[PDB]
């Protein structure tokens, strides 16, 4: 229905396709084509498009949301080197040693604990010798600050949040080496403000395309996220590891 | 982008999925299962859904608009019996004698004259003996009433309009038997009015989902169409024929 599409596109507009964060996160990543890359939680395909353009790598985007996959395919028709599939990544199987990089931006919070482990084991199998695992995800921080409105928000969206430390260790337990686990919450805050800023600046143009209710919902939502981060309820985690085989 | 989707869903809302006209047009059509049916210009798939529900027919929907096909697929999962494909019907090939009925609602105006004929020749081939061809389409009427605003509207949308009489003769020239060609413009006005009435009645609800600009565009658009029809610029044509035994 129209409501789901409207929120998908409205969020894409305010995040400017997510291109700022992707750019920075891949700024020190080096691939030689024709590398093969998997993007877990590929959304509207922006990260896949960018990775292909920057590296001329084959990119395979998986997302559980069929609407988004449909849009992604439509946005990236010509490029034979970019592929998309609608499926729960937990139900995917790829051959051993298929990928040079497996990349995932803010998708893994959607998995319960055992399922996070299950995915990382899969990722280990699917990577080529020397392959890299590259992830951002939301992590638990000051649970002593967690309150009734926060818990109900996470419970409702079905997020499963863990500390950066435990996350890094969980990856390490799947045989990954060179495991790096960094708090990038300061950068998260900066991205969030820039996105709220864009929304407020462009309110009039936004309303030509989106109903007033959505503008208000997104403004209030971004405002809450910024407040959540400033209160240190959660950290944005950055993780990089390598399959050394 | 969002604008294209918004107009697709907004028009689907005001026409209530096309249910009313589809129900009437098929009221004296009898099929036994498991008939096969082709819907040319299937849009969001509502006609396909209805035909499968009413007859337990296998239905194959073709539309040139990939966005609509994508939505149609998502709206109709379980029904193994309903299939969709994004393609120009002119580029499609089916084995001879595949279908019990070929059905098309307000699509063929999108085809230039030679292409209309090519399509009907294809339809003749694709039908089983005694198979039914069932079409509604917009036809030219009082061309002495056409003015610069009407000409520019059709030239811009790339419509090719011909008189009901010539349309009927064209179908006959492809070997179809028992060709019926009827003016249903009275019925067309009644549908248009009801759709405009729905839009005006539900303005406040419509605006929770659609931008104010779309409401105005659709209201003015439906107002124009009603005006065009009353001025007898065009007729809504009904055509039914059968392949010879
Ligand atoms: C917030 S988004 C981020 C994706 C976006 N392309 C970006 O720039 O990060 C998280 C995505 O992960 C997808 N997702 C959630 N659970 C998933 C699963 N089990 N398998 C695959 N994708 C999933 C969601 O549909 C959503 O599109
Ligand atoms: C006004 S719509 C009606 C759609 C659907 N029959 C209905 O009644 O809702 C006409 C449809 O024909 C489709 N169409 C136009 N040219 C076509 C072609 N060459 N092949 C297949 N579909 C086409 C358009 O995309 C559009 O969805």
């Amino acid at each position: 229905g129209i409501k789901a599409y409207e929120f998908i596109f409205g969020e894409d507009y305010i995040s400017s396709g997510g291109i700022v964060a992707t750019t920075k996160i891949l700024s020190d990543i080096y691939l030689e084509p024709n590398s093969k890359v998997l993007d877990i939680g590929s959304g509207l395909g922006g990260g896949c498009k960018y990775i292909n353009e920057k590296y001329d790598a084959h990119v395979y985007g998986v997302d559980i949301c069929e609407k988004m996959i449909a849009i992604a395919k439509l946005r990236n028709k010509d490029k034979s080197k970019v592929e998309f599939e609608a499926m729960d990544i937990l139900k995917k199987d790829f051959p051993e040693c298929t990928f040079d990089m497996i990349y995932s931006r803010d998708a893994i919070l959607h998995l319960p604990y055992a399922d996070k482990k299950k995915l990382f084991e899969k990722c280990y199998k699917w990577l080529k010798p020397n392959g890299i695992l590259l992830i951002t995800d939301y992590c638990a921080d000051k649970i002593e600050n967690w309150d009734e409105e926060f818990k109900a928000y996470i419970n409702k969206r079905k997020y499963t949040l863990i500390p950066i430390q435990d996350y890094g260790d969980l990856i390490k337990s799947c045989n990954f080496q060179n495991v790096q686990a960094k708090d990038i919450s300061d950068y998260w805050l900066e991205l969030l403000q820039m996105e709220l800023n864009k929304l407020e600046e462009k309110k009039d143009e936004f309303l030509k395309l989106y109903p007033t209710d959505e503008y208000n919902s997104l403004k209030d939502g971004w405002t809450r996220k910024i407040k959540d981060t400033k209160r240190h309820l959660q950290k944005w985690g950055y993780f990089k590891a390598q399959k050394m085989v």
